[PDB]
């Protein structure tokens, strides 16, 4: 395989902390205690004899109405991926019934309402009962196995009941993020051809009202196939209701029994459609492979144990909510959080009040949330307990070291593992991530592939695989995995052309990646944490702090590069405040400012004054881009479609060259 | 003080089959104790797997409860009621009589084999599939007491359709109301009925009702009499001509245990009692076997109507599930004369008889010359269903129909319990005239003071009858009105099932059913007696 | 009398042994496991056949059939009961509690074992366009079409009409219906617009699968043009899926008509299988011809019958390459191109050309190119090639062949010996097969490794078939050898047709009522002194009316449809204008002239054609009979030879 045999120790690696060593009374990790223990198990899941491992894990992890015989078949070329094809199962049975039969009063969902005082625990019994009522309502509307049902719901716990009610009867749910405009909701409702929509009267988030039902009425004026709308009374405030079409959730459910049989679904029966954010692409996922993928990743990537309380702060309208709020945790039979507020409502301490109130054991959030909390100050977090946490997760954009260390220092008090996850709607479940009890982390690196994932780097100019470490190119996967998306709804040609045609024989993620000298994977390039100039270890944060002391400086970002004289050299990008008016003199003046603070050896090799730093629409400084420009790769920077002002990159290249 | 011990015909003597449970109260209590309490899953799991044939085995025995009405039994299992009432007995002995069809005119009677019943059932099922009937669709049935009514019931069950039987004596308005409630698109009925020498204009009433039932698209009409009736082109087709085009076999739909089997509306806003498949079928099969001590060659005669729950459970589902012979009696107790019941018993050698106290009192007041000179020795067990039988009728039943040689079985149950809830097991329990005696397997009943809400422990107590735990054949909801289901049976005495009937235990623990409970309004957490307010 | 088990015996009308002689052709070395060829499944003599066959009928046959069902097919749910029902009411059941899928057994399970193995040898009309279609490719195309059909709302139990020529996608269309539980109804792609309309309307399908054009023998078949003509009288059809076989310009109706490749390109290349009960209908196949009879076949029993016959009658082995040169529009293509061979997981041929295009060497070029191991064709093809000369075959290799099959009609000695001498070079077994659409699979045939053959004899019944001969005048079975009568079967067999679609009464009256207790094949048969079975051919008189060959029986069939007619008899006679003219003699029932004659003629024109309308229709008291219509007499009376039992005198009076 392209993976290392061992990873030598260094000061750039953060080894699993004691809470991930089975110390201090915490559970012993599922995989541990070192890199070798990861690669030993991973090797069983790919290559020649991997069928045996997947067959056993499939039968151990999920309950089946009918056993499977074949483990896998098909491939990328024609998009006929199959996993466990002869088997039958039901996603609601595996996420609800089987746990309800074992421990009905166990909490399935921690519902943290927008207002803290309205939060409560929802048991597996209560969740199963509401799921069965809604399922029965859908059947009364004529919903059949294979019918699409659109869901336009905010982050209330009943959204899980809506998802699983569709899965329970074999319907295909299509969740629409509850912040979407009427046009985006319309486009998704029409493409899936649903006749039924499940929505709410209003949403509540950050103390503000979301006029879901008003937006629905506007969209449905251009959705002629929709005949039934089920409306949850989230707020009870007055909203328009169309006679016949619109019915109240509580009034319909009260008419129905609180149990409903499960439809026996084929492994490859479609479980849901999820349209990409933005003609949108309906990503289609099967039942068995997707369910197994989410169950195994949650268990192993977050080291989940039977009594854990998992807090994913995402939205069910996106794939992260599908896989790591609803399906992954409930399949494992643990407690999962549905978080309805924002990270700063009522104050920026909300996340941490939440963790300490429920004693959450894992937290899964996005760098954009961490960036918001970083701006609000340390006082909102530093005096909390938070010791119930063992694993801190990050998902979304590539995370920069400064945010990583803030997350590590304050959310984890340096006692949690940071699992940086890479995946896509189309992968179904986490694709590259450290196993927190085995893998030593680097700030900004996803590390090593998950079970079933055999990834490699391809030179896009030649199409050939790059062998060895310290290589960089585009990321591809060599073989199908259980939770891979199976098609694009009614547009299979687009599925093949987008993912399978660019590099025949491979799955094309669409992202650039680098594999560093130790074999660690870096999505969209390597980012610098600490740079070693002439034997001095200097953190980008240390240098940037010295630069900002100059009152004229607004923002700064420093990156490193190999240097024939000092080993590695520091390159600093600096933007001045509007209240400032020679360029060379300022650069010399800034270097002295660094020398006075840190030392005569810490002066950056180059200081570039630029109008603005390159950022994405989320505000993330693109330090990886800057690193490549310094390395001379300004003509190999990638699509760069995420940037806010794409001219800034061109300005940076001119200054550097 | 009367106490009648199991008589010789129920002691394994005179070549009669030995009773399944016997010989005394201790033999009943020994088995019953296995069916209630915290360790009863073993017994029920075993009885479910031995009594019924399953396509898919179950894992969970029971779950859910009264509070929210999420009662589950054998949830992961699949089965088919038509397979268990027809196919499996056809495969064993196709020529065995499934139905003794006693027509309104005695000379038009005949035996209907399992083979004939299965083939007609299959033909009808194929017709329903050609009409577009799918698993889960409701089908209304408006049929009189001819043997094809069973084929109609079991045709719906065979394909997973939900049949809704409407008593063939109902008015157009009552039939209209029940057809529209279930929203069925297909109706099965007859051109005419015949009962007591008089013609029942079923099709004329149907045409009146369907002018106000816009959802009905297909009507299947049996030629019971062949007399001229109005037929609507397209909508109405003849049963025999439709079945003549269809094959004589039809595959069975694999049904989940909790899939609805049928809706039965209350006698009368009609209330649709819904029963699922496995639990109901198991309950009717076990009660018939044990309450009536039914053995493979027995000939069971329930003199009820398939339009009521008694006919659902103890003409069709219970007896046919056991593979024995069941009776479809199309006449009255006194046509052509008041000897009709007793002519029937001797002509077919009925082994058990299940009738209503009203018919017994009727025949008692017609004189004993109509019964006293019959044979009737084929009988072993005489059952009574309905209001509790008054002692005077009990003794007439015992003296003349049984000749003091049969066990008398008074039964207590309701449409909502699915199967017999309290009754003496004929080979074990010494009976008291007018007493239901002791609860059936899976039934754990108690008496509560209607005011305090508390259990009256001990004996010589009287109050409201309640059940502590769900049983397999309990009704699962009221069709599209689950809130009425909870409010009627589950909210009056939280934690229990409220039968709605008064009851008393005597010094020996025998139960005595004491008529309907004085309606008690619950005014914002206060239970009020309508009788006390009237007093004030 | 053969022992089936220790102490158990079966009493059958078949011999116990067949003595050797020089008129019998014993299995040749290629069928003796010599020269590296596979050892036969049943062998080496008659005794080995009767020993196994006796287990499949008679006392303990349930055990044998249960094991073969579980060995031959993959089941989602096992069965409990082996067989039930019977002829009287048409409630035949086999393996009723079991569930399976025909597409899973013909595709998925073989694709999972060896995806690159060739499923179909597609011999295109033009040789240069022939190629091998793997199980992978076939499964992918089957799943795409299945997904397309589901998008049209096709559900389990819905009929789907198929009007496809002999391109390999025809198998994908068949199996796509089987995969989702739909009932396919294949219509021979040579049928007229009227014949297609009648079958599309009777099965009430809402979906039709066809092609833009067909290609056969260098000629184009305007399938889509014929479809457009037929669908103007097919109101239930809403979706037509059109395969681009040629890509040349054809009409397309917006909305109704969609291209196969464009629809399939939108769909995934995998599709789950519907779990089907053994007795769920698999397909409708309409008999060739007034009112067509839709023969319905179930799933499990039919599939097992085709699987076992293909394996044992042709001694197929895992890597064999089976070449059935029939058409998928007929039962022989259903059973021995698609279902039988693919169920066995072997390679099967889809032959799109004729036996003489581009030359009469096509069959033999085919065998030598693909190394075909068995060949299955019709006596009309063998006779045709025989007339084209020996040079086209005598210098080919053909040594890959082991078994040569014949189906369709009695094979005559000249054809049998030509087939044996040149196609087989006297080194193949000749298997002469008898069966019908209604039997599902071969009913009487020699097992090639056990039975010594006689040219023209089907020989002995297949597994599960217990057949006998009945005197049609008495209804009683004829005991012993050297007997002649009508062929009947004594008990149901797994692949027997279960009904006639929406006409079960016609099913019972046609097959189960004529000889109660038996299945009536409708064919004459004889058992010779050695016990070998010989099937009698059908009789057909053909007259030449205005250059068209017209059968007398067809006209009689059209005339008798009028329920007032009791009997009818049509004869031909010289006519100065049409060459020969049609003269119909008609007798009416007691439950009944100018208008009747005109009405009967119109009915004949509608069914057969305006050229078949009788020139004269004679209403007579009774047709002249002996014991058998005297058609010779009627011809002479019409021709004016009345100068060469009283009804005959009236007939002459009526005619003149
Ligand atoms: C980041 N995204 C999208 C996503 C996910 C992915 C990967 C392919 C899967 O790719 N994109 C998430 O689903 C999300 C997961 C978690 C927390 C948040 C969040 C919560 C509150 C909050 C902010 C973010 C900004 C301030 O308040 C979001
Ligand atoms: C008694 N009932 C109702 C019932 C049943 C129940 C049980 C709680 C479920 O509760 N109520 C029956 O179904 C019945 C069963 C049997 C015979 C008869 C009958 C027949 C002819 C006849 C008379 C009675 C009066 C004179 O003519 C009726
Ligand atoms: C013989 N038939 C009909 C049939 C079959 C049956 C049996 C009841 C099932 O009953 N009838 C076939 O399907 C057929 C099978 C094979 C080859 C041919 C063929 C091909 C080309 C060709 C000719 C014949 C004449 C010259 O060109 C035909
Ligand atoms: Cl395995």
């Amino acid at each position: 395989h392209p993976l290392p045999d061992s990873v030598p120790e260094s000061e750039d690696l953060f080894a699993p902390p004691p809470r991930m060593q089975g110390k201090e009374g915490r559970p012993k990790p599922h995989i541990g205690p070192n890199y070798e223990s990861y690669v030993k198990e991973w090797a069983k899941t790919v290559g020649p004899n991997s069928d045996e491992w997947w067959a056993a894990k499939a039968r151990e992890t999920l309950d089946w109405y009918d056993d499977f015989k074949t483990v896998r078949a098909g491939g990328f070329e024609h998009g006929d991926v199959q996993w466990f094809p002869e088997g039958t199962l039901n996603a609601a049975y595996n996420c609800l019934d089987r746990h309800y039969y074992k421990n009905p009063k166990k909490t399935a969902i921690i519902y943290e309402a927008d207002e803290p005082s309205e939060s409560r625990e929802v048991s597996y019994e209560e969740l199963m009962q509401e799921t069965c009522r809604v399922a029965n309502v859908l059947k009364s509307y004529g919903v059949k196995k294979g019918d699409a049902v659109s869901i336009y719901l905010p982050m209330t716990w009943q959204a899980a009941a809506a998802f699983l009610a569709c899965a329970r009867i074999g319907a295909i749910h299509s969740a629409v993020f509850a912040g979407f405009s009427a046009e985006s909701l319309r486009d998704r409702v029409n493409d899936c051809e649903c006749k039924v929509l499940i929505t709410t009267d209003e949403g509540r988030r950050g103390g503000k009202t979301i006029a879901t039902k008003q937006i629905v009425d506007a969209a449905l004026q251009q959705c002629p196939l929709v005949e039934n709308v089920l409306v949850l009374r989230r707020t009870g405030n007055k909203v328009p209701m169309t006679e016949g079409r619109d019915k109240w959730w509580d009034e319909e459910c009260a008419k129905m029994p609180a149990y409903c049989p499960c439809e026996r679904m084929a492994s490859e029966d479609p479980l849901f459609i999820l349209y990409t954010s933005g003609k949108p692409k309906g990503v289609v996922h099967s039942t068995a492979g997707y369910l197994l993928g989410t169950a195994l990743t949650l268990k192993y990537v977050f080291d989940a144990h039977p009594d854990d309380r998992f807090a994913c702060m995402a939205d069910i309208g996106w794939i992260t909510g599908h896989s790591y709020i609803i399906y992954g945790p409930l399949a494992n039979g643990i407690t999962t959080a549905v978080f309805e507020s924002t990270p700063v409502y009522p104050t920026p301490s909300r996340y941490w009040d939440f963790v300490d109130k429920w004693k959450a054991t894992q937290l899964y959030t996005a760098p954009t949330a961490i960036r918001l909390l970083r701006r609000m100050g340390e006082d909102h977090v530093k005096n909390h307990d938070l010791s119930s946490l063992r694993v801190l997760g990050s998902v979304g954009e590539p995370i920069n070291p400064e945010a990583w260390h803030w997350y590590n220092d304050f959310a984890g008090k340096n006692q949690c593992a940071i699992v940086d996850t890479y995946w896509m709607t189309e992968t179904g479940s986490i694709s590259i991530a450290p196993l927190p009890g085995a893998i030593s982390t680097k700030p900004g690196s996803a590390t090593f592939p998950f079970f079933g994932m055999d990834v490699d780097i391809i030179d896009p100019q030649t199409g050939q695989v790059l062998e060895g470490n310290d290589v960089e190119g585009v990321l591809v996967a060599r073989r199908p995995w259980p939770s891979i998306a199976r098609t694009v709804y009614r547009d299979h040609k687009r599925y093949l052309e987008t993912y399978m045609k660019p590099y025949p024989g491979y799955f094309f993620f669409g992202d650039g990646a680098a594999r560093d000298y130790d074999g660690y994977m870096w999505i969209k390039g390597r980012v610098d944490d600490v740079i070693n100039v002439s034997g001095h270890r200097l953190s980008t944060a240390e240098v940037e702090s010295a630069l900002i002391l100059h009152k004229g400086v607004a923002e700064t970002a420093v990156v490193g590069c190999a240097d024939d004289l000092t080993g590695q050299a520091v390159y600093a990008f600096v933007t001045m405040k509007p209240e400032f008016d020679k360029e060379a003199d300022l650069s010399k003046e800034l270097a002295i400012q660094v020398r006075k603070v840190i030392g005569p050896f810490a002066a950056p090799k180059k200081i570039y004054l630029v109008s603005d730093l390159p950022k994405t629409r989320s505000g993330k400084i693109m330090r990886r881009v800057l690193r490549k420009i310094v390395a001379g790769e300004g003509d190999q920077l990638g699509d760069l479609s995420s940037i806010a002002d794409p001219q800034i990159v061109e300005e940076v290249k001119q200054k550097v060259t």
